[PDB]
């Protein structure tokens, strides 16, 4: 509770989405060193994406006192994580990616709008695939 | 339509951290769900987390050439990768974590301004470790 408002809130929030980005970034310099046969070199990031997982897990943890950092709403539960995940997957399909993919095309990059439009389908279909399960949900 | 300085580039960075931080999120509800005994949505996190990975790769082969989202360095060869997370870790370790384990502290969260700490010093390790490995690597 006294977490809630703070600047360590935001200070979890910002960690979290640098640690999160960190595993995927380190996995995709993994897969880069694959097909370069720089086996250990793709070994040494896997290494440091799974130590980055645990970081980003941790921070988390303790804003889960204060709310899911992509929606603001509470997590925990499977009904909580479920209501954040649609709220989340609605966002990027209604709003996000299709103003990125309108920016897109107003700059001239048709493959990228076309690339964001494919993400704001896959969005609403998860989205949908989170309802039904909600729907589902008794507890 | 040069990407680089774009607002197209800046919506992928954020599509990018999004995406990212919703892999992370989807895979942690997937473990609460396990927790419950509701196996069906656990997996259908794990399987909407897995296309998360997809999108989240898809987004950082288009800003390959323009700049890695935590460093604006360029990345695609093990040589830039390394030199970028070197960058990234050492942005954390001297700047990020202790700022914000400063803020935790002063704030009245010892527990979270050591945990901060920790990870300081988990990203001075990592930023050692990928300078050993630039140091040596055969490219």
């Amino acid at each position: 509770a006294q977490l809630k408002g703070s600047k360590t809130e935001e200070n979890l929030k910002y960690a979290f989405a640098g640690e999160s980005q960190a595993n995927r970034r380190y996995l995709y310099f993994a897969s880069k060193a694959d097909v370069e046969g720089q086996n250990d070199i793709a070994a040494l990031f896997r290494s440091t994406a799974e130590g980055a997982t645990g970081h980003a897990h941790g921070h988390l943890e303790y804003l889960e006192a204060v709310g899911d950092p992509a929606t603001g709403l509470p997590f925990g539960t499977s009904r909580q994580n479920l209501q954040s995940a649609i709220a989340g997957e609605t966002h990027e399909y209604t709003d996000m990616y299709p103003g990125m993919a309108k920016t897109a095309r107003d700059e001239g990059f048709e493959e990228i709008a076309n690339w964001f439009e494919t993400l704001a389908k896959a969005a609403r279909s998860h989205a949908n695939r989170y309802t039904k399960a909600l729907d589902g949900l008794v507890d």
